């Protein structure tokens, strides 16, 4: 059925029933014989792949035959990319086997080859330059940068997805024309589970031209299965109609993102954004495809010793705690120290402490909506770490550490806060689609507020952990 | 000038004019004027090199020459490279740039591959080994394995090299009719300063064939400054004749190698020998060099994390420590402890903690040996912290935390522990590792700047214990 706002969220975008029109596509069968194939065939290879066919040397020639014939019964590792130019143009002919079906794509190359050295090089840059910034943050700005420098594209972004999979615009090179969409938050909805899964399957994706036309590939089913034709690792997939609006609302026409992937999660990609058609020959978007290897394995350390530097001014803040306490045998005035207190062990708004009937609130008046929490927790008697993103102030985190004259610790956040926002000379719209303004930046923006509305930022793994342990701490120190 | 054992430290490996013979070169001045060629240009190649000569288009292509000419108006490193025809015994043409010399190497392009040549595929392969693992160990013996299925080489190697630049091997796949080499400890003196120079510089060496017949190059000296060739950053560089006697004795005759650089150090480096003569394909070691980059990255921060690791523990059972000495007044309890005692803080032998008359050793006695450290401590009486690895045992840190009844702490550690050439034993494996062990003798394992500043900490802590005793 066609795609629309309220069903695009479960928009099958890895078997749709065509390809981008800038390339061919033949999928074969595991013995050879033709399934399918796509209109444009006879046009751009002067030849037609019929359906119960094998493909002959003469059709598609011996560079072709031979990485076909090897690449079908794949049992160990082939090259599968070949050079040939079946016709007047240059195609880079790119084969690969997904589920039992093999594809085989012809993709007209345009633009100079990869100079691997020049390729090399630059790769040393940007190595060098976070060697000397041990920032994620750092990592991102200069790569982001440089992609631009190697691409020529328009824009290019970095996005990092936080948990609940929204996204942020954290860095950005755009030619001095076009505005800024730094800082941009978008929504979990905007990048669905299909997509998301295909950022995590396919390191780089690129999208030629998104005025074009789709090209069809028939027959649309398996006939050996009867369902759909798997088109994940598919390099000319079609794009999905909502994006391509989406894209044209902003008056971009090409795109080219680099997947950033850690765990099984996709940590986060670098968009890059044409105002015209912009075409990458496969070889140097193979190149980029190391960049999306070398990038996850150095974000991936980048981010583990950060949560271990986080980990370790907390142990040593909890040392000075014991410093302290054992002294004057006064927790409150050791809790309330303003460096190394509790309201500076885990990031908050504000602070409480309980024991006895004493309470000390630092940074505000949390004492009313503590015992508000504390009144509910009285019907779950048995808790002894509250946690929410829900509720002054919305975000709650409390920890009992002594049980019998209520011993409790209360950190709170309030609403999440838009952390820059871009005003003055405002709002070009450039056309808008007939789905709605849905599709815009502004309005997945607002989108985006929608859903964090009366939500704090979530309770880290890390957050977690430092209470847990200042729990332990603070229970024996009561013994 | 004979390379002698004795003189061999000093060679410098960085300007002989011979290169290794399954290549060609050809080096020019800043405006592209010949200065110097092998003496196999027109074996390969189709015609011959003379100085003076501005190179000949007929011999060397569009593609080559005009690539050459771009590079020469560049004022920076010049490095790039074509692939392209010379007679259709075609080749890799890759150059660079050192000082003002223009440098053009010539490759032969092997059509009978069994193999995968693709640069961007073999890249993407490797690289995949750094994704996956935490171990700095796990990493060098998981990409160890894959390079030996990549390359195919009979045995591939993982060296380490410690503070002293003595190497140990780590990690290691071999074919089972080689004998293994893991745990070798070898001198700093097997890999000279020149050879470290050039390792750390270069990514990638390639001997193609060890029993190689030095192509000399003619000139040998310079024109213009009168003065060797600097082949520091050439892929076809002449081998030492004492190393290359090295690998014969071991029955190797192929060789490649991959440097792991964090700062300026040689941290470490893969070394793939062959008991046959071998060659890779230029894409092939470019796809190396990327991932030799990429590998000193992740390794660099892999090591980074260890340590950060190791300093939360220190903070970890230094807290405990604390509580311990808090709760009960008296200090030795907490110090003499076993998993978050002192002897458990940094990596040694033994531990010996002093205050007043009263001592305490942990596993072992060094009260004799704190007696004499503790002595020498006479002069410098304003000395707090010391160190050092020779001296009964060698490994000595003192720290002291309280002077007015002579507190100090002290941690200990012991001493590290048929077919053959003209030059001798010496150049064995087993040559290596007694030459070593000469050089170990009286050392034990450095104290590293990360067990220093837990000493460090550990004594500020003392002290303000013992002022808030008072
Ligand atoms: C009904 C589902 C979708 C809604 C709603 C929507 O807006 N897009 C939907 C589907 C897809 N989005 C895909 C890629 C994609 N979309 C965005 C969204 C943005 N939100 C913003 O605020 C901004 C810019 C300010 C953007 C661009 C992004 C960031 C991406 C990732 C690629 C890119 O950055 O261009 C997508 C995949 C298409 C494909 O196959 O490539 C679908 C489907
Ligand atoms: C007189 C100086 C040298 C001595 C002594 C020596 O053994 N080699 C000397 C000069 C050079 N060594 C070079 C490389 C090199 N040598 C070793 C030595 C080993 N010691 C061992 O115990 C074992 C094995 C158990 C070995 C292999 C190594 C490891 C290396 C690095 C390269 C490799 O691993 O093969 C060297 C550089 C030669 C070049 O140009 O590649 C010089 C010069």
């Amino acid at each position: 059925t066609p795609v629309t706002l309220a069903n695009c969220e479960d928009e099958p975008i890895h078997v749709p029933g065509a390809i981008q029109p800038h390339g061919a596509l033949v999928t074969l069968r595991a013995d050879g014989m033709v399934l399918a194939a796509s209109e444009n065939i006879q046009a751009l290879l002067g030849f037609v792949a019929s359906p119960g066919s094998y493909l002959t040397q003469e059709q598609v020639g011996p560079e072709v035959l031979r990485m076909l014939e090897e690449g079908l019964t794949g049992n160990g590792p082939w090259s599968n990319s070949v050079e040939t130019r079946i016709g007047e143009h240059l195609f880079d002919v790119i084969g690969h086997s997904y589920k039992e079906v093999f594809y085989l794509e012809f993709e007209i190359r345009t633009a100079d080859t990869l100079s691997i050295t020049s390729f090399t090089l630059n790769a040393q840059r940007i190595i060098a330059q976070v060697q000397l910034h041990n920032d994620t943050a750092s990592l991102l700005s200069n790569v982001t940068d440089e992609l631009r420098r190697m691409t020529g594209y328009d824009r290019v972004m970095a996005y990092r997805f936080r948990h609940d999979d929204s996204g942020e615009v954290v860095a950005e090179s755009r030619r001095e024309d076009l505005e800024s969409y730094l800082g941009q938050r978008y929504p979990a909805s905007d990048i669905p589970a299909q997509a998301r899964r295909l950022y995590i399957q396919n390191p780089i994706r690129l999208i030629a031209d998104v005025a074009y036309t789709p090209m069809r590939v028939f027959p649309a089913l398996n006939p050996e299965t009867n369902e759909s034709f798997d088109l994940s690792y598919s390099v000319l997939r079609s794009v999905s109609p909502i994006h391509c609006e989406y894209l044209t609302n902003m008056g971009v026409r090409a795109s080219m993102s680099i997947s950033i992937v850690v765990g099984g999660k996709l940590w986060g990609l670098f968009s890059c954004h044409h105002m015209s058609p912009k075409l990458i020959p496969y070889p140097v978007r193979m190149s980029f495809q190391i960049f999306s290897q070398v990038c996850s394995a150095i974000v991936e350390r980048l981010e583990q010793g950060r949560i271990a530097e986080l980990l370790r001014v907390s142990t040593e803040r909890r040392l000075a705690l014991a410093r302290r306490a054992r002294d004057a045998d006064d927790l409150f005035g050791a809790l309330a120290h303003p460096d190394d207190g509790i309201a500076a062990l885990i990031p908050c708004d504000g602070a409480l402490v309980m024991l006895g009937g004493r309470t000390l609130s630092i940074r505000g008046d949390f004492e009313r909506q503590a015992g508000n929490v504390l009144q509910r927790l009285q019907r779950d008697p048995e808790r002894d770490i509250y946690h929410t993103d829900n509720w002054d102030c919305c975000g709650v985190l409390a920890i009992r550490f002594h049980r019998q004259e209520s011993g409790w610790i209360f950190w709170f956040r309030h609403e999440e806060v838009h952390r820059i926002r871009w005003g003055g000379k405002p709002e070009k719209l450039l056309t808008i689609g007939p789905s709605g303004p849905r599709l815009t930046p502004r309005g997945s923006f607002e989108a985006w507020e929608e859903v964090v509305r009366g939500h704090s930022t979530p309770w880290s793994e890390t957050d977690l952990a430092i209470a847990e342990k200042l729990r332990l701490d603070l229970m024996e120190l009561c013994l």
